[PDB]
């Protein structure tokens, strides 16, 4: 019933990311409706196959590899549900389920006509961005603007220098995502524009904010 | 690669009765390029699934159960080329083998869907007919009208009955065809026309007709 066993969990430790769960194998257990045991045998062999690492405290950490392809079969996904909502007509209450099957077997190919015939790629109809439009191709710790990447990842706040702001105005927005130093957030640089998330809320940086802002790695 | 591979074996059984080419392992193994044991074995399992049986000499005889999948199969696959052809664009050369993939996920919700959208659902891209658009919902042997069901068959001719025609035109239609008493034609009701074919050429028949051949089961 999964079609790809591997791109489906792999597709779920993506939504998890970013809905800001950390991504638990209890946690993929329970969204696939799969065992914990099952799961944690699963788990293993994508790590065999490169795919994924379980840390020291159990989280599951994409390897680049693995989250290239999370990317890919995210935005088949995405693109898949555009496609049945806007042109086929299916039924919104299906067009999830729909799309949870076609991810696994629509080709790049096929992504790239549907980015040119639909009217907007921007999101799917529930919300959230499609990722992975540009590989398709149509003073502790780091200051942010250095440490984060187009690849999303978690890492810590160790240092913010709000002394050194004039733009005061992302201070609250800050705040109100809960975002202190000891947060860990999710980073990237999508751009020319780096934005933190924490807990599935995102706050865009200015840059004055990025230069100052200063993480760890878990 | 064939996704689903008990529904791939019945959409290639299909497609050769449709060429009028005698459904054996050999030409199975060959159109899938896979090996003839791996086809034995598969087919075994099919035959323990209630799919296809095994005749005497070797052909394969889908089951009606078989056969009323191949045909959802066949029609979800038509529906896609379709689809991909006329509103996503897709190149054609690549078309038939999205489709391949797309056919063991496309639900009956989503053909409904094509049906409305498409501009016409009489035949794929390739010249075939779309079946199985009704399920979707949207004196020797016996008289061809008599014996003939919506579920194509392969029969054996065993009188014309020349001498009591009065519509002569499709003596040479038959001629043409080359169906003559001993020839073994695949029938079917699709209606209210009877149709028989042989070596992939169609004869509709007229009712005078249809009423005079008469056919023996293989
Ligand atoms: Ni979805
Ligand atoms: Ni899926
Ligand atoms: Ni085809
Ligand atoms: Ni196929």
């Amino acid at each position: 019933d999964l079609v790809d066993t591997t791109a489906m969990y792999l597709r779920t430790i993506y939504e998890l990311e970013e809905e800001g769960v950390t991504p638990l194998r209890a946690r993929i257990a329970e969204r696939l409706e799969q065992s914990g045991p099952t799961v944690s045998q699963t788990v293993a062999r994508m790590e065999r196959d490169g795919l994924v690492v379980v840390a020291s405290d159990r989280s599951l950490q994409m390897t680049p590899t693995g989250r290239t392809l999370a990317t890919a079969v995210m935005r088949k996904h995405r693109l898949a549900e555009r496609l049945l909502t806007d042109i086929i007509g299916l039924d919104i209450n299906k067009v999830h389920d729909e799309a949870d099957r076609w991810e696994h077997v629509m080709s790049d190919e096929v992504e790239r006509r549907l980015v040119k015939v639909l009217k907007d790629v921007s999101r799917s109809p529930f919300g959230n961005p499609i990722p992975g439009l540009d590989e398709l191709g149509v003073a502790p710790g780091t200051r942010v603007i250095d440490a984060a990447t187009s690849m999303p990842r978690k890492v810590r706040i160790v240092q913010i220098n709000e002394i050194f702001q004039v733009e005061t105005d992302q201070f609250t927005q800050l705040l109100d995502a809960d975002i202190r130093v000891g947060s860990e957030v999710e980073i990237v640089d999508r751009d020319g524009h780096i934005t933190l998330s924490h807990n599935g809320k995102d706050v865009e940086l200015l840059d004055d904010l990025a230069h100052t802002i200063r993480i760890e790695e878990l």
